[PDB]
């Protein structure tokens, strides 16, 4: 009895061609930047998840996005802060700027670049379909530069998509979940907001890859269509994967339990016992039908499936019909 391992369908082994020092960053030393010259204006809100101020970098006069991070392990501020510097100049992904300690805190603090403050939440339930093509493009652009450059985010959900309302840009944010991936290593499965949790962190199912993001990306999706927030709504880890089966069915659960032989707890199977399959057109209704087309369906369908290996990667995401006109979008800003 043992979970057989696996292996992610693309960018395998991209850290294992790079050199050690880009994904060791136990062995990174910290560069630090001055204090003196970021001055903070006003507390930004991240909802009180955390410490997010807009202030002025006075060595340059420009406008920067300071976070203070809730104190972690050492380990896991290294981990973040290699990732940005690695990610830096990539699409839609934040732009670090600087590494700085509060003086009055000792307290680690990361510099952004120009963010203004709209959060996808308040957003993501009152968007045209054409609109939310765009912003899953978008996302998608972000996901497949993070994954070719060996990181998965690990907690891809709509509050932590920042878009400039004025201007479309989109900043995929918050790194502090963010890991390389390698080929045979078990992680974490405490990762990802419950809402957001693949299968794979709820079977316990310890070598999972970026494949995660693409799960989390099709709750994200099916919320947005459906306007169901969120759409797998569970109130527990355990029910979490019933409001799933509830809705793709127990027989490709179980199918999924058998392939990487994984051991679920009887008293949980249980529980989960026989649901069956239920087709999507059974989510819609009167006020989301306009944001429901076949193709829709039909990506969210293959992004929503159990089994990781099964779920489209980020590229051959971008590449389905239901962006195929959202990719010549004119850029047009009012
Ligand atoms: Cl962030
Ligand atoms: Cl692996
Ligand atoms: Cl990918």
């Amino acid at each position: 009895s043992g979970p057989v391992p696996s292996r992610a369908r693309v960018y395998t082994d991209v850290n294992t061609h790079r050199p050690r020092e880009y994904w060791d960053y136990e062995s990174h030393v910290v560069e630090w930047g001055n204090q003196d010259d970021y001055q903070l204006v006003r507390k930004l809100g991240r909802g009180k998840y955390s410490e997010v101020f807009e202030a002025i970098n006075i060595t340059n006069n420009e406008k920067v996005v300071v976070k203070i991070l809730k104190p972690v392990k050492k380990k896991k501020i290294k981990r973040e802060i290699k990732i940005l510097e690695n990610l830096r100049g990539g699409p839609n992904i934040i732009t670090l700027a600087d590494i700085v300690k509060d003086p009055v805190s000792r307290t680690p603090a990361l510099v952004f670049e120009h963010v203004n403050n709209t959060d996808f939440k308040q957003l993501y339930q009152t968007l045209t379909d054409y609109d939310i093509r765009f912003y899953m493009y978008e996302i998608l652009k972000a996901l497949d530069y993070c994954h070719s450059m060996g990181i998965m985010h690990r907690d891809v959900k709509p509050h932590n998509v920042m878009i400039d309302h004025e201007h479309r840009k989109l900043r995929l944010i918050d790194w502090g979940l963010a890991e390389f991936y390698h080929p045979g290593q078990e992680y974490n499965v405490r990762v990802a907001s419950r809402y957001f949790k693949g299968p794979e962190l709820l079977v316990d199912y310890q070598m999972y890859d970026y494949s995660l993001d693409m799960w989390s990306l099709g709750c994200m999706l099916a919320s947005m269509i459906f306007r169901k927030e969120p759409f797998f709504h569970g109130h527990d880890n355990y029910d979490q994967l019933v409001r799933i089966a509830k809705v793709l069915g127990t027989e490709d659960l179980y199918d999924y339990i058998d392939k990487y032989n994984i051991e679920l707890d009887p008293r949980f199977n249980d529980i989960l016992g026989r649901h069956s399959r239920k087709r999507w057109e059974r989510f819609v209704h009167s006020e989301n039908q306009h944001l429901v087309s076949p193709e829709a369906l039909d990506f969210l369908d293959k992004l929503l499936r159990y089994d990781h290996q099964s779920r489209l990667t980020a590229r051959e995401a971008m590449e389905h019909p239901y962006f195929y006109t959202v990719v010549k979008d004119q850029a047009r800003m009012g």
